[PDB]
């Protein structure tokens, strides 16, 4: 019954036969993108339904339309032709990634660059990469992808070992024409192998690990029920997938007592973004939008048990459209599971003799995808405390270059002659708050130190300040790790028993935003990475930092536009927009493999209780 | 026959004897502290010599000594008779606990105070509280505490909850003297019980916790020999114990090859305070040296199974002193253990078809203390690719006093009536390294911007710098979040298969660092505090951030004397000594009993090997 289920495959079958039926999807057409809309603000009252939006390519050179359509109803809702040289190229079809290499192979530029370097033809991958937008005027209004050179001595092996730096090329991917061969001179091709699966390499594996078991002989304590509702340890919420932000969570709510408290009403990863610091020409355009240009959902690993998800795991299976419209199942592709978390709560009072131990628990909702070399685990953590977690987990291959002879002030060394370009991933969580409902505001809380002084003779005195963020205008703001800047929703109609307003509070890592000058093409396309915090008044149209269309898409759209309308966000339905990332000067020990590194955010209640609320957890 | 093992009940009564025999043990005598030293440098090549060290505090008022006692060779190797109110008062004992509130008891001033607010003096417990260095010159070279008063209603009520403010009174323990009993006024005494197993608060117990079980069949992947030496997943070290610091590891090293490689020589928390933020003059002296001070591993906790430790399990018992230097037992105060830590590395690769997945597993060695109100877990985690972690975990009961009427900037309100001082907990980590061996340096590594221009045409590069920190003047640090600052230690001399320094990076969390004024008492008595990063040249005297001697003692010792010593640290033994803390400003969700809230740093491996460690970690 529930509006927030996940798209099953009759759905899409359905939204095929809706297109096909308007004319709108024949042979020479593609579907670049397809998701469920979620449902309108109010619409619990009325009937369902279900909406979904479809991204619409043509290959025979036709532009792209927008289309949404009710599968409910069996109609068009509304479809639109895209001028994608201002609003932006739909995002990269999985089709088109053996497209580079294929047309490279037969262009007399790049069979000379190949020569050059004694390479064989047949043994050189090309990654298909995005393009973003520089200096080409020709690109403006056309499909390109940019291919690098990896060489691949067997089947089996590790192209990334083996980059051929000094060399790029711009491909027409519509019109199937290679643009431009960029051959700024030969550097030596890296000649080490990176097959970490090579006894060579790995030497004998160790025997020294003896078995962990995690077992639930009695199942887990969360229900599923609706296909995607689950329900545990007083939390409530539906688990949404989209091919684009991947794992979604909705309907985030607390049962306190008899009442469920909503929190958050949506919660996803609105984009994700991999700027490079290598000034060389052949990687300076380099910035892979993996969310926004490449759709994670699209590549979600399916997970084996006992192996990436450990214990009593519950999978989820979501349904994504294929470029034709059939039902495509990404088996195991959400993995659901609860792990005990050490000890939650514990004193020994020497006054009551009293000794009480309380152990803690999450809830894990989680996928991994693969994006080329690049692989992300994204998990979600509710804990039984009430606190919200997020963690991305990053591993795969490194994208490597040749190292210069002499060093580099941006590339790292990993092997003879093996480079690592400098790089950041920077996420964009979007957090659509409905703290105790969607009457809400939020504060900016930092420490306030104190000076010795009448009042505070001691010089001990220390205190804080809160900052209501009253409209758009006001509501992009920065890290302070030193006086401990932290970001407070709260909900000023809504108050606990001490007559403060109930709220939660946004605790971040304070990493560094994004490196790259604000004068260039990343810094306004990616320009939600520059500020750690974004607040912007709810509008449904509003769905990505970036805007709906990224892909060799100039600034104009995403947040800078939104908050432009500097519209009010004192007590109203608000959206917070928290910037976070990584980054990586690649080490010698993330090679060949990478061992995985983490970053994510976390939100505690701050008086959103009246007490403890896991009084009520039991002893051992 | 390690000269680091643990000290045997047989080796404190040996001391006890030794300290008899020579006429420092009479029947005055109490021992306020007593632990093992460690072996002295170059110390391996000659056979051992077991070292303990004891401060001994005279009952019938005479100067309390620090001995140092051969326990091999049967012999007082020094003995000195120490000046208090020169160099500090000795810590507290455990048998001052009681002395506070029985000495109050029979007060005229301190009855008076109790009768204006109708409590019964049988009902009032009386912490006994650390009492710094303020204005009173008669408290110099005398053995002072403060209390604080606390209404318990019946024998098994948490008396925190009825705080009696506006009152305060200092002891002189050994005299057994009153001398000050402030009363500033009366205020409400909070009225609502904070009885955590009460039914009528916790409600019905949950009855939805499935079980989790995790289980090893084959026993755990570690070896301990030697009574306290550990080796697990090519990692090696001894895990110590000392009454001040509690858990201590000795010779971290990691066996890469067939070279065991040293990482750190010792690693410990040093010191750690507790300093209020109110500036009421009832608790504006308060600061809480539990290390320095109380001596956190005399209070660990006895840690029950499947309770406070889950999984298979391996306890150590380290034995510690008595005040009359018998030999005690803390039965289960170590736990140690592996854990599954999720996905280690995964790469899903397109070109070579090779689908690869690692788990990561960690090693943990902790202990629990409980300290008045305070309990906090100490949490020491390695990790298979090559990572060293620190975690505490703080819980217990907050302190309270009143909720002033009309509010407060400096006390949050818990219930009705009750308040809890904004105040922080700042640990001190010193980490005598020891990377690849004792010749080591730290350099401070910031995230370098570059202007778009020449060379960087497309405004995308960044960079790094490191500064070497050459002597000590120059090696006390901040940190700077905005810019990525972490520090590495790297051995000079040791360099990697690409020519470079093999090294270790320190990545903290950046939480503020000590608020108070600079001007204060507890500025200069925890003046460690007030800086992340400290490097030292090495010194067998130089133990504690805040030197040998805390309680009631001023500045004049500790790291900011060390430092003027301006020695050598380019390449030489040296220790770095990390800041990090919680700074709490406490919510209603932490009342009655708060949840667990952490800080800590790691250290990740900096080009130390030579390609990941973990190539050679098996399939599933
Ligand atoms: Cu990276
Ligand atoms: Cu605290
Ligand atoms: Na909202
Ligand atoms: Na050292």
């Amino acid at each position: 019954a529930s509006p927030f289920r996940l798209a099953s495959a009759g759905e899409i079958s359905e939204v095929q036969g809706i297109l096909r039926t308007a004319g709108l999807l024949g042979p020479e057409k593609r579907i670049a993108y397809l998701g469920v809309l979620d449902p309108a603000r109010g619409a619990g009252s009325e009937a369902e339904d279900r909406r979904f939006r479809v991204f619409i390519h043509d290959v025979s050179g036709a532009r792209p339309q927008e289309v949404t359509v009710s599968v409910t109803n069996g109609t068009v809702i509304s479809a639109v032709e895209l001028d994608t040289a201002a609003t932006g190229e739909l995002p990269v079809l999985e089709e088109e990634f053996e497209v580079v290499e294929q047309l490279l192979a037969t262009d007399e530029r790049w069979l000379k660059a190949l020569a050059a370097r004694n390479l064989d033809v047949s043994k050189v991958r090309v990654a298909p990469l995005s393009a973003g937008v520089f200096e080409y005027a020709e690109e403006r209004g056309r499909r390109i992808l940019r291919g690098l050179a990896f060489v691949q001595d067997f089947p089996e092996d590790s192209a990334w070992a083996h980059p051929v730096d000094g060399l790029v090329a711009y491909v027409d991917v519509v019109s199937k024409e290679v643009t431009r061969v960029i051959d700024t001179g030969v550097f030596p091709v890296p000649a080490e192998h990176g097959n970490y699966t090579d006894p060579e390499l790995t030497g004998p594996l160790r025997t020294t690990q003896k078995p962990i078991s995690i077992t639930q002989p009695e199942g887990p304590s969360f229900t599923v029920t609706g296909g995607n509702h689950i329900e545990w340890e007083k939390w409530s919420l539906d688990v949404g997938f989209d091919v684009r932000e991947g794992v979604v969570l909705h309907n985030i709510a607390f049962r306190d007592g008899d009442r469920l408290r909503p929190i958050i009403n949506r919660a996803s990863i609105a984009e994700m973004v991999v700027p490079y610091g290598d000034p060389s020409p052949i990687r300076s355009w380099q910035n892979y939008f993996d969310t926004g240009e490449y759709l994670v959902g699209q590549y979600a690993n399916s997970l084996e048990l006992g192996c990436d998800c450990l214990g009593d795991i519950t999978y989820l299976s979501p349904v994504i459209s294929d470029a034709f419209g059939n039902p495509r199942e990404i088996r195991n592709g959400i993995c659901m599971h609860e792990e005990d978390w050490g000890i939650l709560a514990k004193h020994s009072d020497l006054w009551s003799g009293i000794n009480y131990t309380r152990r803690n628990r999450r809830m894990v909702i989680s996928f991994f995808t693969t994006i080329g070399n690049y692989d992300y685990g994204f998990y979600w953590y509710l804990y039984l405390d009430g606190t919200i977690e997020f963690e991305a987990k990053a591993t795969g291959v490194v994208f490597t270059s040749a190292f210069p002879e002499g060093g580099s002030d941006n590339i790292s060394q990993l092997a003879p002659g093996l480079g690592a370009p400098f790089h950041q991933h920077i996420f964009s969580a979007r957090l659509d708050m409905a703290i105790d409902g969607f009457t809400n505001r939020v504060e900016e809380e930092d420490v306030v130190r104190q000076t010795m002084g009448p009042g505070n003779e001691r010089g001990n005195a220390f205190s804080r300040k809160r900052t209501v963020l009253t409209r758009e205008s006001e509501a992009v703001r920065e890290a302070d790790a030193r006086t401990g800047r932290t970001w407070i929703i709260s909900n000023p109609e809504s108050k606990n028993r001490l007559n403060e307003p109930v709220g939660y509070k946004l605790h971040a890592h304070n990493q560094p935003t994004l490196l790259a000058d604000p004068g260039s093409s990343i810094a306004r396309r990616a320009a939600f990475a520059t500020k750690d915090l974004w607040v912007t008044r709810y509008a449904d149209d509003e769905r990505y930092p970036t805007g709906d269309f990224v892909n060799q898409h100039s600034g104009g759209a995403g947040l800078p536009s939104y908050i432009a309308q500097d519209r009010d966000i004192d007590g109203q339905d608000i959206v917070v927009w928290h910037t976070f990332g990584l980054t990586h000067f690649p080490r010698v020990e993330d090679w060949p493999i990478m061992p995985v590194d983490t970053v994510g955010f976390k939100l505690r209640p701050e008086g959103f209780f009246d007490r403890s609320p896991v009084l009520d957890v039991p002893a051992n």
